[PDB]
This record gives structure tokens, sequence and C-alpha cells, in this order.
């Protein structure tokens, strides 16, 4: 896989330093939350996209980086398009993030 | 916010599990419920004490969640200590969420 797992706020802020030219693509996720596993070998597969990054980060190791965007209900996924949130899906749909990276391409 | 949403019952179950060790507090609302909404603000203002966990359930997606802690009226706060409940507010008063808080803090 091509998943990217980034374990602190301050390893995410330099990780989108050095990729404000890049669609990203961010699994907020709990280890308590269910829907999140079942979800998780999807957005591995996913991520064989090269054409964008696929990150994982556990809201709870990245407090101040799920406050920044919002994160509320878990997984949330947010697209990053040029340094900039360009969009938000909640929920595990697969469905609704290939739509949602679709946009941003 | 520092308000977690937690969707489902499982969800909730693990959520607890992973925090045995912290007093919580559980908002149970519905889609619906007006004097949910008004009480919402200070709930979210409440939870900036980190000490405790804050989290919101919706009692139509928590069905067996609110019979096991006998949730029978919106808006309820439950309050878990040590992982078992400990007090039950009922109703939009944050002053009485806080006075329930406090003491088993």
């Amino acid at each position: 896989s091509n998943v990217l797992h980034i374990e602190t706020d301050d390893d995410f802020d330099s990780f989108l330093k050095e990729n404000k030219d890049k669609l990203i693509v961010v699994d907020f996720f709990a280890t308590w939350c269910g829907p999140c596993k079942k979800i998780a070998p999807a957005f591995e597969a996913l991520s064989a996209d090269r054409s964008a990054l696929y990150v994982k980060v556990d809201v709870d190791k990245l407090e101040e980086t799920a406050r920044k965007y919002d994160v509320s209900a878990m997984p949330t996924f947010i697209v990053i398009k040029n340094g900039e949130k360009v969009d938000t899906v909640v929920g595990a749909s697969i469905e609704n993030v290939e739509a949602a990276i679709r946009k941003h391409k």
C-alpha cells in the first residue's frame, strides 16, 4: 500500500508543507471505531492511485489537526488540494470518498 | 469542541473499554430535540475540561446503549466514572451537569 501513517500534529504540519502541490486524502479515524476498521482495507486499496497522497491519522494522536479540520465523527475523510481543505466526507462510505477525490483531481 | 460523536453501540462499548480510567459525560440527544439543541453549545464549552471525556450520542442510533443506561428522555446526560454509570442528569440545565460532574470528579 501507499498509505502514509502520521503520528503527531507536528509531523502532519511538516508533511503538508512538504506537499503543498499535491492532492491529499486524509482518513481521520479512532481506535475504538468499528466502521473505520471495516473501511481501512478499501482505503489501503485506494492508495494505489499515485496521482494523490493517502494518509491515515488517529484523532487521539493528532488532536490539533482533528480540531483544525473540524473532525467530530469517525471516520472523516478530508481532501486537501494545494494546501487547503477543499472537501469533507463524513462516514465510512468508500463511494463518497471516490466521488470527492474525483471532484478534485 | 472536545466533544466526540459516537454513532453505534459497539463503538460506544469499545470507547468505554479504552477509557476505564476516566470520568465520562455522555449527552444523549435526538435529531429533533429542541432542548437538546438549546444546550449543545453549553455542553461544547464544558468539554474544554480535558480531565473528563465529553461525548454526544443519538438515542435513535444507539438504542441498546440508551436502554443500558436507562435513558428514557432527551436530553439526558449520563456520568460514567471508571467504566460504570454513577449519575444521571435529565434536562437542559448545564449547571446540573457540572454539579453532577464535579461530584464524582
